[PDB]
């Protein structure tokens, strides 16, 4: 239920505090059992290089399932964001 | 039950990110309803000063609060440690 909401918490903030992340856009996050499968896409600077912004979905990926040990699945795109 | 293994694991890395904290060095954590209710001892450097440590505590109480909300009590105290 509701415990669902204070997760989703911990993964915007943890996806915010990654360097190049310019805001979470979309998070969708299912339980599985007791795990959570969820997909998300971040804002990135227009400017940066496709590549670059690979490099930080990789980064947030990281972060976010360092940090939040339920999750078992994480896909991270990213989206132009000024 | 292992569910309070998950949380403990957070408060011990939250705690060990504060500034003059040498390792936790005990934690009691305890579910009241769906609330936790902790006491926990931070080593220090022995040659702080009194007024520092109570900072270091006060400090690991920010911390841990503001990273896990489902903590409404929390007691930090401080030894030595080398």
């Amino acid at each position: 239920g509701s415990h669902m909401e204070a997760v989703q918490n911990r993964i915007v903030e943890a996806a915010e505090r990654v360097p190049g992340v310019r805001g979470v856009i979309h998070l969708r996050a299912r339980y599985v059992g007791q795990d959570i499968w969820a997909h998300m896409i971040i804002g990135v600077d227009p400017e940066n290089t496709v590549e670059q912004a690979h490099e930080i979905c990789e980064a947030v990926q990281a972060a976010v399932c360092g940090k939040i040990r339920r999750i078992e699945s994480l896909h991270v795109s990213a989206e132009a964001r000024e």
